[PDB]
């Protein structure tokens, strides 16, 4: 069953025309109401896509679902049709350099509104970044995003985490529950060594096979590094390992632009106050044909189950007849 009302013709995903703009969208099929988990994240997406307006980021269109709760059992999400996604498009296309420039502005201008709302999207990775025939990008899935906390962002060592794993950052796996903004900005610096070499840069097959990865690169965190993290298992942990030297830049990623590898090497920074930011990082001269910051617009504000339907339920009203 994909029922998209009769407005469109010719979970589950799927193209399909659409008879009042004359244009073709994409629809994803969503029957989230049999687990709770799907519908937090459903609630979530839902309200975050709705109130952002933004260039590179995924719009609702349109969402379809029955006039009534007690009918509900689906809902229907409408969005401008995206030929193909970064994830698809590395695995067969090398980038040149002009295209991982204008990919990485695009990110980084959609990033900084995400952030400018007090938003994290926590899960940036190669296959949530839609692209259409001429390039343009926009940042979709916010079902794991989560509004900024900070002051509760530290836990103990090896606490679980539900973000893709080859996009987390180091301090996931020490003290950190991904509640600051530099979560996001070492997912993105994964995805710019990604496009530099199409292969991705720290390919954990596990929970703290990842640190190995990072720390394979990186080398041995500096003792100014390893004295923020107080947590005593975490500290103890980094000080029992070996010796690793870092692996230069340029030396893994040879044919890559100098200015490319100098924010690379800003955004995959170990210590994540240290991290480059996402405005510093749209004024670094990599991107200095792009960058424009007139035009890298922000947010107008900061941003059980049976409750949870109902809300999803008040949420999707606006696009009833
Ligand atoms: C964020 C991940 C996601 O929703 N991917 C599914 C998807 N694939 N294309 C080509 C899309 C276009 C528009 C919306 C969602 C799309």
């Amino acid at each position: 069953v994909f029922d998209v009302g009769p407005r469109y013709t010719n979970g589950m995903v799927c193209s399909a025309y659409d008879n009042v703009n004359k244009v073709r969208v994409a629809i994803k099929k969503i029957s989230p109401f049999e687990h709770q988990t799907y519908c937090q994240r459903t609630l979530r997406e839902i309200k975050i896509l709705l109130r952002f307006r933004h260039e590179n980021i995924i719009g609702i269109n349109d969402i379809i679902r029955a006039p009534t709760i007690e009918q509900m059992k689906d809902v229907y999400i409408v969005q401008d049709l995206m030929e193909t996604d970064l994830y698809k498009l590395l695995k067969t296309q090398h980038l040149s350099n002009d295209h991982i420039c204008y990919f990485l502005y695009q990110i980084l201008r959609g990033l900084k509104y995400i952030h400018s709302a007090n938003v994290l999207h926590r899960d940036l990775k190669p296959s949530n970044l839609l692209l259409n025939t001429t390039c343009d990008l926009k940042i979709c899935d916010f079902g794991l995003a989560r509004v900024a906390d900070p002051d509760h962002d530290h836990t103990g060592f090896l606490t679980e985490y539900v973000a893709t794993r080859w996009y987390r950052a180091p301090e996931i796996m020490l003290n950190s529950k991904g509640y600051t903004k530099s979560i996001d900005i070492w997912s993105v610096g994964c995805i710019l060594a990604e496009m530099l070499s199409n292969r991705p840069i720290f390919p954990g097959k596990h929970y703290l096979d990842q640190l190995n990865h990072i720390l394979g690169i990186l080398g041995s965190p500096s003792q100014e590094d390893l004295n923020c993290i107080i947590n005593l298992k975490a500290r103890n942990y980094l000080l029992s390992l070996p010796h690793k030297n870092k692996v230069p830049w340029n030396r893994l990623f040879p044919n890559a632009d100098s200015k490319a590898l100098d924010l690379l090497d800003k955004m995959l920074t170990f210590n994540p106050h240290k991290r480059i930011e996402v405005e510093q990082a749209l004024a670094h001269p990599y991107l200095e044909q792009y960058y424009d910051p007139s035009d890298e617009p922000i947010a107008e504000a900061p941003f059980p189950k049976e409750k949870l339907k109902e809300l999803i339920f008040e949420e999707t009203a606006r696009f009833q007849p």
